[PDB]
């Protein structure tokens, strides 16, 4: 997917982990948005097409998906052993990552 | 790219992180690995073709990948403050990481 | 130190990193975050003192603390890249940390 | 208790570990092993005796308890989810990092 596209999957997961009810639904939303921000991974976002793949700027800008990945990842464990309010409360963590990365290239 | 193709990208580059003489070539290998990690991130490799994408099986596949970027993460960071020598290092535990996923999945 | 003691110290470089500016401030705030953070892991919080340390409470009350040291450990990397800026930025992360705790267990 | 005993401990444990042939055993050593690497985390080992809590070479010999604790973090996750087979498989990278700090530092 584009790099919009993915981003529609990490905002409607993100919602769908807020509302849910049982550790099923929240497994998948996590699984959904780990595999968006995989995808995103490699992309260039327009505030920042004319850096290089291998400049400071775009080393940034992955590591904010690593941080979003990583965020995810333990949520998801925490899911997995059936600590679901644990693993919701999460997305309070995650969307800082959201608004951080947004508020410094989007 | 295919789940072969990602995986002759992580073993090119982790021989040059091993043979590497300087900071820039280790910074530049942990890179092209971690790209080449999340696009396999969804991949479904031959020996999970009949499993589940939600299957414990393949989010124990994804985990793999979560393990080595996440050690590529820190080799990384060492990386950048001029720790060549320990980012070098962390060749040996990304490469107990590739014979892990291995030997359960290839 | 007790509990109490590392929490003052907590908070006091928690304030510290929000008003900083120098990566010396911030790596020296984070420094003794991490330390207080590691001195408080096996301390037995007023409201647990009927849990084994075996118990699932006390595993969740320490692992708190692992995503304390963990955001901690990224932000000093980050302080020792020069990123000072998004070193400071981590003290709003943290800060979610020491509330999910608080909420549950203080 | 002192670092000759902490690292009894982490000795000890990471032989149970290996031998194990039960969760609880896993789980009791890894959580026993996380508790001695935060209690050695403001040692000062002997090779370093003549240096500054604050010197470079005191924050890189802390680094090395942060990775082993990272690493029991999430071996300890897969503990909690029956996964004792991968959680033992984490020694093998448990022990590279046990290596890779006596070589520098002991
Ligand atoms: C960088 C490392 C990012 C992270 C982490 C997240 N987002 Fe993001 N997002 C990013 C950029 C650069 C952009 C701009 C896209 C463009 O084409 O200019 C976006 C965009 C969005 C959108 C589109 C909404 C809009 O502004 O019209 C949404 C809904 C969105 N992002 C959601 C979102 C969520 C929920 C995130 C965390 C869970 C998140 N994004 C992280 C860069 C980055
Ligand atoms: C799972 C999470 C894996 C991780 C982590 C790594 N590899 Fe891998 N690798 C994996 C699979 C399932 C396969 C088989 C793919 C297939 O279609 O058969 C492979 C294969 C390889 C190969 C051979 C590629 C080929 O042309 O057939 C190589 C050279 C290879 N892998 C290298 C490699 C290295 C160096 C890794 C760590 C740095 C690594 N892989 C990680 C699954 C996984
Ligand atoms: C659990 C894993 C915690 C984390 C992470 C943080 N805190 Fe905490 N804090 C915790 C407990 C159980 C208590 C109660 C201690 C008691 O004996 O009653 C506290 C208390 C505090 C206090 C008040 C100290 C006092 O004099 O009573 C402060 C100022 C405080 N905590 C600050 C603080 C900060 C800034 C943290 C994040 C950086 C933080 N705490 C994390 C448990 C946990
Ligand atoms: C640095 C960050 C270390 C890590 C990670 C581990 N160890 Fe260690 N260990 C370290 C030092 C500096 C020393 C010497 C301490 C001294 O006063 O001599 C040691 C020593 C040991 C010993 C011998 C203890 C003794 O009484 O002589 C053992 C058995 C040992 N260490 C085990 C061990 C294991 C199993 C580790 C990984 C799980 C490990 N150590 C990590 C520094 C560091
Ligand atoms: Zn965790
Ligand atoms: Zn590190
Ligand atoms: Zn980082
Ligand atoms: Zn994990």
């Amino acid at each position: 997917a584009d790099l919009e596209d993915n981003m529609e999957t990490l905002n409607d997961n993100l919602k769908v982990i807020e509302k849910a009810d049982n550790a099923a639904q929240v497994k998948d939303a996590l699984t959904k948005m780990a595999a968006a921000a995989a995808d995103a991974w490699s992309a260039t976002p327009p505030k920042l097409e004319d850096k290089s793949p291998d400049s400071p700027e775009m080393h940034d800008f992955r590591h904010g998906f690593w941080i979003l990945i990583g965020q995810i990842h333990d949520a998801l464990h925490l899911a997995n052993e059936g600590k679901v309010k644990d693993a919701q409360e999460a997305a309070e963590i995650l969307k800082i990552s959201c608004n951080h990365c947004h508020q410094k290239y989007r």
